[PDB]
């Protein structure tokens, strides 16, 4: 289903307006599932819309309330959320590291009580945009267990880590291989996996979608590093923001609302000349561009090299989205 | 062999006042060398102790030079290690780290021309000791070839996060899902790698450690994520201490010398209670531990936890040190 930016974002609009939001932040929150579809993450942008609005439905969020600051410790901010809505509230916490950033050469925002910010790419993009580095984070609703483990007792803290080069190099993973809805989309098209993403019940690594949708067992990034990362990257965010852990979110919740998330800006230019910053930086890009292929006629790429290019497509070629996907957002309407 | 303490430290300190290391800075060095192997780190502890010696010689490491700041933003700061001792000065660098954090919250301190800081745990470690949240990671010559390539162009930039929990928290890995010491070992005792290591000559996963000791087509951790997160983390080392990336150190540099660290310290304290801090962290702790087990008589272990047993039982039954290594040591003064 070939759609337009201005078509995603009316529906996205409307549908938040029927639904007791305020027009100026409805408007504000469709604007940003329209950029993340039109940027390529199509999983955590006009796809993710409907669980977003059942969640606001069930009052996991609140359209009405904003952040609110509770600690200063100077470079450092302890924020809370208050339910409010998550990517739009997380665009505001980023910018604000940035702010702290400006003043202090560095900063850093601990939310608690926040909800789902949808694509964490999204806040260290703009910080990149900024001319400044971004690392950002979030816990989540246990969805894996840990290394060792067949339960799920752990989340996929997704880390971001974006750098302000040209273009833009970033890291958005999720601390498991394999996202869930990789997995669907492998299974839909009858496809394995790459690489082993998953146990069977058998406790056996398996690259069958399926049996990792069924049994949980969703395989960690590099084993026990990506095991071990998310815990201490759910400590940290519980710890600085004093909000909800993993197992506190889901233990004691309804659902996925109510999480930590971490923010963090870095100056850059302040510390190394412009011309500077993009030899040193255009050295290493090129070192790793040239490095002898796997694969002649694949070419190697750097991270998050490709939301640029995706980007470009989509302002030419249009926006595509799953009609599955397209006609459920037209369900929501009457 | 066994060894006590002291005599261990005594076989440090005797080379390196014979290699003209300053009489207080060679006790500091052989303090860090010996406590590191009383930890149970011998690879970077002892093991690593003649190879130290051998760039120490070859004039890659000046142990007369001292870290000399540069810059200051506030939060954050630009250092010079100037060829300085690798973990000597790590050490006094995330120490600065954590002085910065105590008035401003979070500190950050990016240090160039630095030398091989030997166990980067060991710094998380400190600062978690001292009740703050410790991140750090250094880059490193190009040992491993990024996703997609077949030739060495990304390092293994270790990356170390350290929780102020009880017992500490912490992860110390390499982007390298394997870290060649670790073929070695393998190889040696004609074993195979419990999980794919590298790529065969034909470009195929594989777990024979031999084979990937050969073309060095060592695999990152995570695939992609682990090749995309050490090229962040080396382009944040660069920029922020306008130093040398994996690129330059490898083409620019006779040896392992003049790489580029970062160190991060938090302070907790100041943003949560001590009580709520012990029990919020001891959910975490707990709902991993608890979770439902792969094999039922293989507990579920936390990232670091490793660390207060390996003391413990060396700071009991004395130190077990390799023989010929003991002699390698002592031969050096011959
Ligand atoms: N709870 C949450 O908030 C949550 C949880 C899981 C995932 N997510 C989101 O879902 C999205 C996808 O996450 P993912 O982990 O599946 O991502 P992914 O594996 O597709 O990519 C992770 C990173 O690796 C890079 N990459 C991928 N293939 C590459 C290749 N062939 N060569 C070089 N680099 C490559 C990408 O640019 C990216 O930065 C992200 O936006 C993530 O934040 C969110
Ligand atoms: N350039 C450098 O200076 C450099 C380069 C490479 C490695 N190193 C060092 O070598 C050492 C080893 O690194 P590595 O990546 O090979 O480590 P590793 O894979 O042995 O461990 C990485 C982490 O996983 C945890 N872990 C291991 N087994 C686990 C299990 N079964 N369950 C749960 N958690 C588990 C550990 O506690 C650790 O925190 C580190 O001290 C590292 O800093 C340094």
């Amino acid at each position: 289903m070939k759609v337009t930016f201005e078509q995603l974002k009316a529906a996205f609009n409307r549908v938040l307006i029927s639904r007791g939001v305020d027009s100026e932040t409805a408007d504000a929150c469709a604007e940003m599932f329209a950029r993340t579809t039109e940027s390529g993450v199509y999983s955590h942008g006009v796809n993710r819309f409907p669980r977003f609005i059942q969640q606001l439905e069930n009052g996991d969020i609140i359209p009405d309330a904003q952040p609110k600051r509770i600690t200063s410790l100077g470079a450092i901010e302890q924020w809370d959320a208050q339910r409010s809505i998550g990517n739009l509230t997380a665009k505001k916490m980023m910018d604000r590291a940035i702010e702290l950033a400006a003043d202090h050469g560095i900063g850093l925002v601990a939310l608690r009580n926040a909800n789902h910010w949808m694509r964490g790419g999204s806040y260290g993009w703009q910080a990149a945009e900024k001319g400044y580095i971004g690392i950002c984070w979030t816990n989540s609703i246990a969805v894996m267990p840990p290394w060792g483990a067949k339960e799920c007792r752990i989340g996929t803290n997704p880390l971001i880590v974006a750098i302000p080069s040209t273009p833009i190099t970033m890291v958005d993973m999720s601390m498991s291989m394999f996202s869930y809805g990789m997995l669907e989309v492998n299974r839909l098209a009858g496809r394995q996996l790459p690489v082993d993403g998953g146990f069977d019940d058998e406790g056996n690594l398996t690259k069958e979608p399926g049996v990792i949708e069924k049994n949980r067992r969703i395989l960690p990034m590099g084993y026990w590093k990506g095991s071990g990362m998310s815990i201490v990257l759910d400590m940290i965010a519980t710890l600085l923001s004093d909000g909800a852990s993993v197992a506190e979110v889901t233990q004691d919740n309804s659902d996925e609302y109510g999480i930590s998330q971490i923010f963090i800006a870095i100056e850059v230019d302040k510390l190394i000349d412009g011309p500077t910053r993009d030899a040193k930086l255009q050295r290493i890009m090129d070192y790793v561009t040239s490095a002898e292929r796997a694969d002649e006629n694949q070419a190697i790429r750097l991270p998050g090299h490709e939301f640029t290019t995706l980007l470009a497509e989509n302002r030419r070629n249009g926006i595509t989205v799953d009609d599955s996907v397209w006609a459920k957002i037209q369900a929501l309407l009457e």
